[PDB]
């Protein structure tokens, strides 16, 4: 009976396994072990009620017509899904650095909804008898790799197929029944970004219920992402700023019965723990005051600049960044 908005609240905070099944051609190819149990249970020891699962599938289909997914793959993948089930947290599953054959234009839309809907079909079909704490998220950044508009937003032929591609995933998934027929669905707008155009042109397929949007946002960005940038983060007008964006999606979703999960936000090591833990105090006190719940991007890499993401040592099982660690999940 429980309402997305419910949905959203009860999952409460996240952190991806990023860098891992999203990885290629598999799971230890970007350096990071190969997952254990005992590593999420460092995450649900720590508070989080949320794990995102970035899973890459190009290169673990097979060819068209067929798009058959290797079926050690699968089981690989769900046996991800299930420590983070068996934990008691909400798992979200995607697919994620698939924009090789998820391509949105008109000219490449049939040849993608067609493939989309022979990969989710089986990918749905393998999860289908999972309850409400699996969720499903369509796409992760959809977009035009190389474009002048791949970061501010797409263009608004891009963001028409996506939304397309989107109705074409949740119909898909629906199709597949046991508790697909109910099951809570994220969809991004093109890129998940947080674009003025690209949250206006979204349509939620089929007006469904269950549907939340999808977002991310490394904000502010050249605190946050950019190893050039600042190392400081506090003050009145970092808040304001990141308020500001905040509001934006309060006001364009959330505020309308339109539930929002940022599936990514963070920040890099710049030696600079403090101001980190400040941002991520403010960013997930100041969401959860308007409904959104957040989850931060672990990539398992801790040294200091570019990239550097990860907070845990899934090596030896040790929080990296104690402090901050804290303020994300409070
Ligand atoms: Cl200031």
């Amino acid at each position: 009976d429980m309402t997305s908005q419910q949905i959203v609240n009860d999952m409460k905070v996240g952190w991806n396994l990023g860098n891992t099944l999203d990885a290629s051609p598999d799971e230890t190819g970007w350096g990071n072990p190969k997952t254990t149990k005992a590593m999420i249970d460092k995450i649900k020891e720590a508070g989080f009620n949320t794990v995102r699962i970035p899973v890459s599938w190009s290169s673990h289909i097979g060819a068209g017509p067929s798009y058959t997914i290797d079926q050690a793959w699968l089981n690989r993948v769900q046996e991800v899904v299930n420590y983070v089930i068996q934990d008691h947290m909400y798992a979200i599953l995607n697919t994620h650095h698939d924009t090789s054959w998820i391509i949105p234009t008109y000219n490449k839309e049939a040849a993608s909804t067609d493939e989309l809907t022979k990969v989710w079909g089986q990918i749905a079909n393998r999860f289908k008898d999972y309850d409400s704490h699996l969720i499903f998220q369509t796409l992760n950044e959809p977009r035009i790799v190389g474009s002048p508009e791949e970061w501010n937003g797409g263009t608004a032929e891009s963001r028409d197929v996506i939304n397309k591609f989107n109705l074409t995933a949740v119909n898909t998934i629906r199709s597949t029944g046991s508790n697909n027929s109910s099951r809570f669905i994220m969809v991004p707008t093109y890129a998940a970004s947080t674009a003025t155009a690209a949250m206006n042109d979204l349509v939620i397929p089929n007006n469904d219920k269950r549907v939340i949007v999808s977002l991310h946002m490394y904000a502010p960005y050249s605190f946050a992402m950019d190893p050039k940038g600042t190392s400081h983060w506090g003050g009145e007008a970092d808040k304001d700023a990141l308020d500001g964006q905040l509001n934006a999606i309060y006001n364009k979703f959330v505020k309308n019965g339109q539930p929002v999960v940022i599936g990514q936000f963070g920040s890099i090591n710049k030696n600079n723990e403090s101001s980190r833990a400040s941002l991520a105090k403010f960013y997930v006190s100041d969401a959860r005051k308007k409904g959104i719940t957040t989850v931060w991007w672990d990539n398992g890499k801790s040294a200091v600049g570019d990239d550097n993401y990860g907070i845990l040592d899934r090596n030896n099982l040790t929080w990296v960044f104690p402090k901050l660690v804290r303020t994300i999940v409070n």
